[PDB]
């Protein structure tokens, strides 16, 4: 019986970031400043723990109290798949409270005691593909910032930067609201030019566009990446209309890659599939609900013969990757020329994703997902 | 480097057995004689092993030598993604020869090294659902053998004794070549009858029928079993033709099963999901080649919401059936009057699949597929 589960348990600390979100929910790069960060840890009768991290309200007491504690606690932690679905089966009931997040973070938390408990990293759990994988360098969203991503030219000189860095492929997110003259498909085109004049023909390069665009919008926008060679384009629509995606997908030469924020995990990503909504699948763990998910998304993906790229960087993210051959990145980011992203985060002591200088990125040995937690810094900086 | 495969063995030995196959490969109860049997095993640096059964033609000196072993040996055990799609991709230049049977046993070996190496079972490792499972009785193909299978009565007789035992479920094998009238579809329904009539309405009933019946003579075939309330049809036309089964399936009520023998592992499986040729998925570790790709098969059809049902008996499937969800039974069988499964194997010093008498099989737990081989008896028992 050691393997039952005893305790749930949320730290929340305080981490030290440059990183905000505007008011529509996309990445930006500001004053240093501090932000509450959420720990979950599970664990078991023998001591051992497992442990993931989240943003506060996912992993709040009433979520945890009213469904996480109900299914897990008294349960085999080795039971992924039940615990899994009994999460899920609550979904429907819970007010709109569980969410595929709360699932995702719980979900990593059980692998992440499996490999901790038998000294395994996650991905050789699953079963291994690759130890390393090329990553893609991912732009954050375009800003207003003078020298930052403000205009055209400023894409393309970070992408000269992350060329040298290493990277093989590059994805842009341009222009959003809240910036005031945005969206503009001609001005997402115009930073597309820049940056495949910079790097040239031989590195790959996707944009991810504002996600909701007409299908008038996003036609113009998918033909002008045609003439540029650009690799995919992703999002440029609201992924609840999937017929839009079909009409898209249809018209468009270039391959469209989704979806990536639309509900429904592994069984709407199916209908995607069928009704010819996208070219390359999307799956991502916090978007699906776990990595248990994930890899049923990938499964998924590999039998129609299709590949499914992976959303979101971090440990998590990396270990689906590294399990699967039908993903061709992983995605390293979000990167902005004023942010070094390999100083990495005050609370972990090394990179979840080293990278080397030919733009793979090497999974670390170490056992569960492998995140070098710094508990101490975690306690020293604790606000609940 | 523990974890380095350092060696590739196969033990052939005899194994004392009244199964019988006739020349078309149906299973049937004979003279008790002695069977050639092979056991895989894999070794690693420190020692540890992983074992499976196989037919001795299918691990054979010349597909060890010129694919197993070039695959597997001087890799990381866990690597088990890697290693299979290596094997997979060696089969199109094999000539024929490294087939989903051989990548199946090899898989098989894998898995249960990961799991005796860890002390965990199989479907512990990749994550459980269900510890035990409702089996159905899979009965022998017929036979005209006096107070065997021979008549519509002698499954009527044999069903009631299966549902005394705990079976829930039940699956007829019907007639085939060489029996010397076979096939028949009146036949075949008077047996489906005779069951109904035996067990009333509340057993669950499955006919799986000669294997190369037209078209019109499978949709007479399932026009009666409708009539009988039986829960599904299997395989009763050549799987070869997916077109064959998307007419069969749009004409019939009762839900047809499949495809269990036709190649291409999960990614054809999915062509059958797609084309609508059954209503529930049908998948099998000796099928598709592994527990690997048997696992894929069943996320590929829970993402559709569909069931997947998987085909044989022994530990591996079991393995399989435990750790998902959309699986109605696990297969117990084949069954005959004159044999008693519960007696098991002699290489095997207890059940792999024990079941209650409510119905239930328990999975052991031992780790790896949990497969309580002695090794003794194979020693003693030497082939080559
Ligand atoms: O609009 C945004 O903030 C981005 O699209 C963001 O979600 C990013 O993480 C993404 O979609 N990457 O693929
Ligand atoms: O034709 C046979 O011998 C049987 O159909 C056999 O393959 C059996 O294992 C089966 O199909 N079970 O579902
Ligand atoms: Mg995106
Ligand atoms: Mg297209
Ligand atoms: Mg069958
Ligand atoms: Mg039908």
């Amino acid at each position: 019986s050691h393997m039952i589960i005893t305790d749930v348990e949320v730290r929340v600390f305080r981490t030290t970031t440059r990183r905000h979100s505007d008011s529509a929910g996309h990445a930006h790069p500001g004053p240093a400043h501090q932000v509450e960060q959420a720990m979950l840890t599970v664990r078991t009768e023998d001591g051992q723990e497992g442990h993931s991290f989240t943003a506060p309200e996912i992993v709040r007491p009433h979520v945890i109290e009213k469904f996480v504690k109900k299914v897990l606690i008294g349960e085999d932690h080795r039971d992924r798949e039940r615990l899994w679905q009994d999460l899920a089966h609550w979904q429907r009931g819970s007010a709109a409270q569980l969410t595929d997040r709360t699932l995702a973070v719980v979900d990593c938390a059980l692998w992440d005691l499996a490999g901790r408990s038998l000294g395994q990293p996650v991905y050789k759990l699953i079963g291994g593909y690759r130890d390393k994988v090329l990553a893609y360098g991912s732009i954050m969203c375009g800003d207003e910032l003078e020298g930052g991503l403000a205009t055209p030219e400023d894409y393309g000189r970070f992408a000269e930067t992350l060329v040298k860095r290493g990277y093989k492929g590059i994805k842009l997110h341009t222009w959003m609201p809240p910036v005031s003259w945005a969206p503009d498909v001609k001005m997402d085109l115009k930073a597309c030019a820049a940056v495949r004049e910079a790097v040239g023909p031989d590195i790959r390069l996707m944009i991810d566009a504002f996600h909701w665009y007409s299908r008038t919008d996003a036609l113009a926008l998918g033909r002008g990446l045609e003439k540029l060679g650009f690799d995919w384009i992703e999002e440029p629509m609201d992924e609840q209309s999937l017929s839009s995606y079909k009409w898209l997908s249809d018209n468009l030469d270039i391959p469209v890659v989704g979806p990536e924020s639309a509900a429904g995990k592994h069984w709407h990503r199916a209908e995607w599939i069928k009704a010819g909504a996208c070219d390359i699948l999307r799956t991502g763990v916090n978007d699906v609900g776990g990595i248990t998910p994930a890899l049923k998304t990938m499964h998924l993906a590999e039998a129609f013969g299709m590949e499914c790229e992976v959303h979101g960087n971090t440990a998590m993210n990396l270990h689906v990757v590294a399990a699967t051959k039908n993903c061709r990145w992983y995605e390293r980011g979000l990167l902005h020329p004023f942010l070094e992203y390999d100083d990495g985060h005050d609370y972990l002591k090394s990179l979840s994703d080293p990278m080397d200088r030919d733009g793979f990125v090497h999974v670390p040995d170490r056992p569960g997902l492998g995140e070098d937690i710094d508990f101490t810094f975690i306690d020293n900086n604790r606000v609940r």
